[PDB]
């Protein structure tokens, strides 16, 4: 399997990247940067930090859009700190370290990906500003892909940001009716923040956010600290669940729901993940295998 | 002056080429192709055809974006024919050759343009999908562009009447919007639809596109043939007057407004644009030398 | 004048439908719908909802077919709003009930109809792939029919190009079943080249622009996106179509008598082939500006 | 297996209905007639007389189109005659008798079949203008078909009535391509023209087609007299090799292709043959079981 992430590197961003190299099963081929919870500027220093403390400083990082297609850019969003991830330090993990980057707009170089990788799969953990694009310039390009696993879209209705909408697909719901109307839903799968919400675990239930042993449970625990305590003291996976379905596929399904979608981009619920029964749609997630995604965890922070 | 056009090129951003052709005070860097009134395949096949009616095939040509960014992408084949140039047969021309086409994306390579290329102007006769996508990627490159001339909207300011619908600004109004907001609306001149049908011609009554004498009068008389039964038997001038404009300068224009435009991306009116009288604003002229344009319609039409 | 109409409704076909439901001599025995400028679905729908706003949908609303016949269902229509009827909130109409629509196909009903139905006359606003299909399982029933309606074609022959015409191209072997089936006699065809020649410039012309009632809402609010669309012109395709058909040769200015064959191959697949002919049909070429406004005036009192 | 067929009883088709009638395992649910070697008047007559001469007519007979979707009748050289069926007598029979027909048109007789009954399959031994017809009426009821076995096609260069195409698609090439782009070719077997060549039989060597006896032997002899005649006095079984199929599953077939096919609806081949080695397209077979044909030809007319 060959796959290619485009993040917004937050905590659940950087979580989502371990699985990903946790898994020796799975190639990761470029990564890619838009602005959502951190700014692109911090999105490729927190991605360069997450390679660093796992140790696969090898991957390339891709800088890409730092705004929205159409809509104006908001407010530098605290939900995830200062920096973006949790506010760690860089003395306290060692990644005080030359980052790494590319010369190529991560547009550029994902319709490379698309034109030159044999069975490539993307994982969208962030606003899909630079998906979009791809998919208006070179669309002919772009749709090789093998697969798109995605993340947002809140279509239970409640959400993060508005009474019930969902932060990346708000963030440009141009970007994201590019994608749902360019790539063919049915060779899509969506995780929304309601599968994060309904998988959303108790704080003090659960420990796997708090270990140590070695610089990967450290990581996950100081980061993870500051926002979960934003969702009240619980776990919302929202990233770290898109992974770990992208990569496992049919032995993390439960029950996902065919379904066609659209977005709202006119009235006052501009951001709402609007959806209709399909079999041709998307394979949205309703229910997850919960034990599994835990013992998957508890795996890659091990030190073995 | 040096010049790059993009363009949905059917009947007048063909002539419009032609303009900007005659006149070598002009030194186009390059052209580059959205699909807009054709699919994009057909633009760049016309703008080859231009190139060789002039026999200057030295000018790179670049393929863009298909459809405009989220609207559908609405061909109009009953307004300028199927191929997107009038239908007319390249064996009458002599323009059945291989196409010239670059291997960069427009917006590569408009980006590259902007970034490399010492003050260099743009004059934009399609919806603006590729410089907005260039905008969102490099717009510290597209920014270095000393001036924009831009064909779209129905202003009104100080005149009363607004008619219907402008083609280049109602087909990609998020492209509008998100020039009208990224590019300094200062550095911008802007000749509306509303221009080209207040500078109608009744074709009866003038003669510049129906004249024999060389390759391109044919050119522009079967060219320009359905388009102008199919605005009612009239001529008017929405691509070229932005040419007119864009190369003949404040030497051209008559009454220049300045307004502070604002697309509607939203609500009943979704194709319509907003403008206020603004210092800062875009250049949006309401009358131009109606008697000194018809001139050099005639005069690149010579031997 | 008892006459079932054929439609792919769009916005168009709509105010062609009003034409007739506001004549008291006329008396619409059906609607058939087929899947021409959008998905056939959203062509029931814009059918209740136009004999809704005008009040009596007592007038059964049977289903066609969702492609043409043996064209590749390709080039999704939005010209028409993703409606097909130019994207009108039902609430400004209250017409957000549910459809009314037959079980039977609209084929085997217009054989019913061909069958039972004396004297009945045809409208045709749309791709032909219904009429056809009819015309192959039951002739002896559709002959009956007394004469037929259509409109398409754009006869090239002034500067119009053939190719803004929709109804022939869509499905071009349809048109075919047709002009080699039914009578090209007993035939009268508005084109799309007639239909552009007789358009209005909007700006100029204020007839599909009023709100002292539901159906000047209807029509004002419906022709906007075509009208946007089509450069700020009022090109009665459809309307014109049922004007003649409605109003008889005192429609009619000008009309000449050609024969008809679809070209099926090569360059121009959905192109009309076009010669005068005794026995050929009534290809209307100018009908009486004046009338039509007047009518489509008076049915919105 | 229960089967709907649809013929343009000329001589070989009617033999391969009482292919499918002599075996105790295949229930005729429906006979659809429609134009073809003879017209529909013919048709009609002509089934009835096959019915007759076996002895179960309970089968519901509807009558189809009068003409091809778009081509004309163009010209037909009576290759069965002018009743379609080799001329003979009803006389000779005691089919001189009343015809059966229903009331209900063969497309929607069709539909209805499909609608409604379970598992059924169709063999069609004639121009597909029937069949459609009722695909564009109703593609969701056709849809329920469980398998289609047609004769029609020279996937080979030449042909039988065309120097490129073969009779029944090339009499109707629009609903020829119309049922392969809208049935899955996958459920779908075809017995080509050049299948009947290939696995014909020198007449002169041997006799399945000349027995005297039962009415079985006299109705098979002299209907194929003469278009044995035409075919340069071999026997190119085209109907009777589709049913030998359809009726006997897979010890009929020795040699198969799996191709997509496509109809030349242009030009100098309009009505031609055009296939492409494609695993889930369709089923060209291409060398069948001599031996188990003829033994069944011969276990028909046995005397038993
Ligand atoms: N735990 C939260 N409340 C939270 N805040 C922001 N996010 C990001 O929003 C998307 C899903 O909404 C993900 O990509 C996350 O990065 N999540
Ligand atoms: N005025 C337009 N925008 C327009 N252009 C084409 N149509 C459709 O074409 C048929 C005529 O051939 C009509 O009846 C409509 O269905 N409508
Ligand atoms: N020309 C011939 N040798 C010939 N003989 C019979 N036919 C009919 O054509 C189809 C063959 O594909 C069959 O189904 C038959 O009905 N044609
Ligand atoms: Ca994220
Ligand atoms: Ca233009
Ligand atoms: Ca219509
Ligand atoms: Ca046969």
């Amino acid at each position: 399997m060959k796959l290619w992430i485009d993040t917004d590197c937050g905590i659940d961003d950087a979580t989502a990247i371990l699985i990903c190299l946790a898994n020796p099963s799975i190639e990761i081929v470029g990564i890619s940067c838009i602005g959502g919870n951190a700014s692109l500027q911090n999105v490729i220093r927190n991605v360069n930090r997450t390679l660093k403390v796992w140790g696969k400083t090898d991957i390339p990082i891709f800088g890409g859009c730092q705004a929205p297609l159409v809509q104006p850019k908001m407010e530098i969003p605290h939900i995830h700190g200062g920096d973006g991830l949790g506010d760690i330090n860089d003395n306290d993990f060692g990644t005080n370290t030359p980052n790494k980057l590319e010369k190529e707009h991560a547009v550029n170089a994902l319709i490379h990906a698309a034109n030159t990788i044999e069975d490539l799969n993307i994982l969208c953990l962030a606003p899909l500003t630079n998906i979009a694009i791809a998919l208006s310039m070179a669309p002919e390009a772009i749709l090789k892909i093998k697969h798109f696993y995605i993340m947002g879209g809140a279509e239970n209705g409640k959400g993060n940001i508005t009474p019930y909408g969902e932060f990346n697909w708000r963030a440009d719901p141009e970007a994201a009716q590019i994608v749902l109307q360019t790539y063919p839903q049915y060779q899509t799968t969506i995780a929304s923040w309601t599968l994060a919400v309904f998988n959303s675990f108790n704080a003090n239930d659960y420990d796997f956010f708090n270990l140590d042993g070695n610089l990967v449970r450290r990581f996950i625990r100081e980061t993870w600290k500051p926002i979960i305590a934003f969702d009240g003291g619980r776990i919302c996976p929202a990233d770290p669940l898109a992974a770990f379905i992208a990569v496992y596929g049919d032995r993390a399904i439960k029950r996902a729901e065919r379904l066609h979608l659209s977005m709202v981009l006119e009235g006052e619920k501009l951001g709402m993940s609007l959806a209709e029964p399909d079999e041709k749609g998307c394979l949205v997630v309703k229910e997850c295998d919960a034990e599994l995604f835990v013992k998957i965890l508890r795996e890659l922070q091990d030190h073995q």
